[PDB]
């Protein structure tokens, strides 16, 4: 019994930070909006503190990985894939930082907004929305891989 | 046997929105901060963009939940448990629409951002935060209810 319960809590932990990395593409989607009477209305560039707010989820990511990394009887190949999707986050918080000229001025404009947080926009992606990228692709092995664990402990049944 | 694949899946659309929600708590730490070189640090107001970002996000977990509402076998009581937290996050959403010359302006000050997405503001909740706080309150009651019905397909196997 405790073999399900320890995959189940382990996707919970997996599902969790699929979804705040996702999340990011609903921020994205706030790049050059305001709120509007009817709702989201554009109201283009002064997205600093949207890309503040991508940054904290990103980096609440990273520390949920952190804990993840350190729990016992996890399999090494399981642990290896959950670093990759750590080295990710990493990557993007520090290249976000290394770009605080362009993101944490009084005036980011929309373009500038979207090459750190818009994985789907056709430009740059220099500013942290490759890493993001990076992090997508990470996130979503290790659900899989998590999810089928899931399901091979409710075969065993 | 049908419960196990269905409960999962259930309970992994109700871990979906929840985590969603709490990312709100990730946002409202952005308040009032840039991104710098080392981090987050203190850069007050304009906040405007971030809030948007918050709305964009509520605004998917009202859509995952009117989907949800539409799911193959949901029995009554949990469509109601459902119908609870879609109350609650359209609520949020209205509120925030309605509060568009204080949230859509061009600088949304730090205690005026935190009366709509920060639930520990210890000022007044009157843009938004109190309909989150009410959402939280649902969506954890969904979540319980949805990792109860989790544990009892397992047990019966």
């Amino acid at each position: 019994t405790k073999n399900i319960t320890d995959a189940v809590a382990f996707a919970k932990s997996v599902k969790d930070v699929h979804t705040l990395v996702k999340s990011i593409d609903e921020l994205a989607k706030a790049i050059g909006k305001k709120i509007g009477a009817n709702g989201l209305e554009t109201d283009a560039d002064k997205n600093a503190k949207l890309i503040s707010g991508a940054y904290s989820v990103i980096s609440a990511v990273d520390t949920k990985l952190a804990s993840l990394e350190k729990k016992v009887g996890i399999s090494d190949d399981l642990k290896g894939k959950i670093t990759t999707v750590k080295n990710a986050s990493t990557s993007f918080l520090t290249k976000a930082k290394s770009k605080t000229a362009d993101l944490g001025k009084d005036d980011v404009k929309d373009a500038d907004a979207k090459t750190a947080i818009d994985i789907a926009d056709t430009g740059a992606k220099d500013k942290g929305a490759e890493e993001l990228i990076k992090l997508n692709t990470a996130i979503d092995a290790l659900l899989t891989s998590a999810e089928a664990a899931v399901t091979a402990a409710i075969n065993a049944l």
